[PDB]
């Protein structure tokens, strides 16, 4: 014998402020544990706070709360389509906290960056995933979202990139 | 030859060379937009998008189309390059659109260079690999557009 039953919270999706980036900075660890790159994250929380919240930044942050409380983020920017000759939003990251993972939060930050796009005029909002990470698949693909399979992104960075330019 | 900017005048010229890099990337029929189309996106006040032309004595032989990425993991923007093209009476110009992006990478404090390719076009591999770009094949791009994207947002 037990019992199963529906519990409410009140979820909010905010901006991100200045204020955000040590929570920023700790939930972008969290995803990057997750995604199995923790050794990847080597910026710091002043590094965040300059770079997301600087002025003319093309890069913004949401911000998930439970009478907050945060317990997940996004961080996006605008892309664009010379096919469509209109800009898309590109979403880097997103992230619900283990514990949180069944309200809807991360289902809801997505829909609202849709409802950016839709309402900015953009044609696409697309993001990224590792291809060993079925339950993200899983559940892109059930929301209508389709892999660009044929694309493969190419990175210069470090040295490679300081040589390019000098 | 001479890399400068794109302007809004370049327009007519960049629709071009656009459907001329689409049609070699076997995608012809994707480019639904016309240069009106590019002109109130590409050119609108307030775009964080640019251009940049690649001319030969004053011929424009080529363009590069890119938007600033963020890493997260480095707390650093990055450049994403969408399109890049040198028509094919004049292909060392590539070359050269990439350095100066790199350049603006550096001078913009900027941690990542990144563009895509499709995997059946070994050229462009062949050029990338060449120049010490890296595939960042672990991950799959996922979009919604279209009704997908309509109905998500509903």
């Amino acid at each position: 014998e037990n019992l199963y039953f529906q519990g409410h919270m009140t979820l909010e999706i905010r901006p991100a402020v200045p204020a955000d980036a040590e929570q920023i900075l700790a939930f972008i660890i969290e995803l990057a544990d997750y995604e199995r790159a923790r050794h990847e994250v080597v910026t710091d929380v002043e590094g965040i706070r300059r770079s997301l919240f600087a002025e003319g930044s093309p890069t913004r942050a949401l911000m998930c709360l439970s009478e907050g409380r945060p317990i997940g983020y996004a961080v996006f920017f605008y892309s664009y389509s010379t096919w469509l000759g209109r800009n898309g939003i590109y979403l880097e990251d997103l992230y619900v906290t283990p514990e949180y993972r069944g309200v809807g939060a991360g289902r809801r930050l997505l829909r609202e960056l849709a409802r950016e796009a839709v309402a900015n005029d953009c044609g696409r909002l697309e993001w990224s995933v590792l291809d060993w990470n079925q339950p993200a698949i899983d559940f892109y693909r059930s929301i209508g979202a389709l892999p660009q399979d044929e694309w493969v992104r190419y990175r210069l960075d470090g040295e490679a990139l300081r040589k390019m330019a000098e």
